[PDB]
């Protein structure tokens, strides 16, 4: 376990950076290789909860990217329904091992406030968004309330 000792400390980084927008920021003491917590965004509702997401974070860390999966359900064309995700952050083509959970933690923060849609997973979900974000909203204000992570009080 290489990767963990770099993400042990990053992961305190984060938390101590302000864990605002990401919270319940969690690490397992055997599997500490992969992540889980929420994400608290501002643009969609998020007064009625949260995004839930775990970023498998393997040792081959320095040789690929991590995969992320989110257990609540989405409706951010960024993420797919199976909460499987594409962006460059992690992308093949953009493998950087110099990325860092940092990185990949405020991408999904970035698109689930501010979702591209240029290109996203689910063009489609991003369609209904850019004609008309205001079932993009209630939809998710709904999508929150049934499987968004109960976000904090604060």
């Amino acid at each position: 376990m290489a990767a963990s000792r770099r993400l042990m400390k990053e992961l305190e980084e984060i938390r101590k950076c302000g864990m605002k927008n990401f919270r319940n920021i969690q690490v397992d003491e055997a599997n500490l290789l992969t992540w889980q917590g929420l994400i608290v965004p501002d643009n969609p509702p998020y007064d009625k909860g949260a995004f839930r997401i775990e970023i498998n974070f393997p040792a081959e860390y320095p040789f690929k990217p991590p995969k992320i999966t989110f257990k609540t359900k989405i409706y951010h064309p960024n993420i797919d329904e199976k909460g499987q995700v594409c962006l460059p952050v992690i992308s093949a083509e953009n493998w950087k091992p110099a990325t860092k959970t940092d990185q990949v933690i405020q991408s999904l923060i970035a698109l689930v406030n501010d979702p591209q849609p240029e290109h996203p997973l689910r063009a489609d979900l991003a369609e209904e968004y850019s004609k008309d974000r205001k079932k993009f909203c209630k939809n998710a204000e709904e999508f929150t309330k049934k499987y968004g992570e109960k976000r904090p009080v604060d």
